[PDB]
This record gives structure tokens, sequence and C-alpha cells, in this order.
């Protein structure tokens, strides 16, 4: 899948995402709320997995794990999350 480096200032205590796990491989986005930082994030979508947050491989981790990882980044700290988009259907023209 196509990897996505995304460089996020977390100027809040809530990024707007809502991710989950299927019990294997990585944790997932399933929901990015309207209104907040991740809505306002160029190049990160739902259902993008999350590989890296700040350098550490997040392969094999569970959604709980990879959210502390994620609420433990102080507020108004600049964070990088490398993501992989799943391969889906597409339309050239």
């Amino acid at each position: 899948g196509t990897e996505k480096t995304v460089k996020v200032i977390k100027d809040g205590p809530a990024l707007g995402l809502t991710i989950s796990d299927n019990g294997a491989g990585y944790a997932f986005i399933k929901k990015i709320r309207e209104d907040s930082i991740m809505s306002r994030v160029a190049n990160v979508a739902v259902g993008d997995h999350i590989a890296k947050i700040n350098g550490t491989d997040l392969n094999g981790c569970r959604h709980f794990e990879v959210a502390r990882m994620l609420k433990e980044i102080p507020i108004g700290s600049e964070f990088t999350m490398i993501c992989v988009e799943p391969k889906k259907s597409e339309s050239k023209v």
C-alpha cells in the first residue's frame, strides 16, 4: 500500500480519530471526526493503517496500544505518523 508521512501539531487533547483493529496486523483509522485536527490533515484518510508514530514500529499492535501512544503526545507538540493506505479500486481516465 501507499505509505504516507503525516506531520501534525497536536494543539488540543483530541485528534479526532476512531482507531480499531481486527486482531492482527496494524491498527487502522475507522473514523475521522469532521472539524478535527485529523480532518484538516491533507494526507490521512479513513481506512489508513497506522504503521509508525514518532519512529516506533506499530506492526502487530492493537488499537488500544496505538491509542495510548497518541494520547501520550503532549498537547502543543508536533508528531509524525507513517500511514499506509489499503489497495482499493480506482479508475484512470
